[PDB]
């Protein structure tokens, strides 16, 4: 797809095999969702954002699947406000910024 | 041009006479500028992100050009610790996300 930026980018994400959603945010280094539950342990990580930081579990080796492209990645579970896809899922569907 | 996202997507503005640079952020609603001096009135505003809020001081009709393109539009300032461009200034340039 080619998406422009009048609204939110959200996407539909299948992440871990559950179907959410989340913002296509080229501002975040890192993938971080709110409403999932993965399996198994996880590690600590901390992020930091505009207003300050926030402790997160990091899960690792989590299937992500948008918009036909499945890939294997880490994702930060935490207390963001909106689940964000960050640069390191969409380096790897290849994603680009265009102007 | 077309930007990957391997590393974070820094762009050279041009706000308030000055050359800054400000990270393409499209999970930004609004560009936010950290120390810069503009004229004119301004309007008290809040911005909530990662980790809390964040004071900011709302300017209008602010040219700014970003990588060499022209845009008039909203922008904030107040102590991001990065300057951002976001979506309403994006979309002023045509940007899309692509994949
Ligand atoms: C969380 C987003 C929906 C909102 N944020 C934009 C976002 O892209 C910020 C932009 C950003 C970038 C650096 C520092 C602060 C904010 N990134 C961010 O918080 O990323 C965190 C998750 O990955 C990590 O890598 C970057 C910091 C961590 S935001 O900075 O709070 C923001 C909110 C409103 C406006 N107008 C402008 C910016
Ligand atoms: C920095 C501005 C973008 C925001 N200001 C918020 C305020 O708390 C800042 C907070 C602030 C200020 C500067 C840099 C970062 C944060 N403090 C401030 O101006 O203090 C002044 C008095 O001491 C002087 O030396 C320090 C700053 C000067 S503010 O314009 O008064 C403001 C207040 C409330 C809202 N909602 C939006 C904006």
């Amino acid at each position: 797809p080619q998406i422009t930026l009048w609204k939110r980018p959200f996407v539909t994400v299948k992440v871990g095999g559950q179907l959410k959603e989340a913002l296509l945010d080229t501002g975040a280094d890192n993938t971080i969702f709110e409403d999932i539950n993965l399996p198994g342990r996880w590690k600590p990580k901390m992020v930091g954002g505009i207003g300050g930081f926030l402790k997160v579990r990091e899960y690792d080796q989590v299937p992500i699947e948008i918009a036909g492209h499945k890939v294997i990645g880490t994702v930060l579970v935490g207390p963001t406000p909106v689940n964000v896809i960050g640069r390191d899922t969409m380096t790897q569907i290849g994603a680009t910024l265009n102007f």
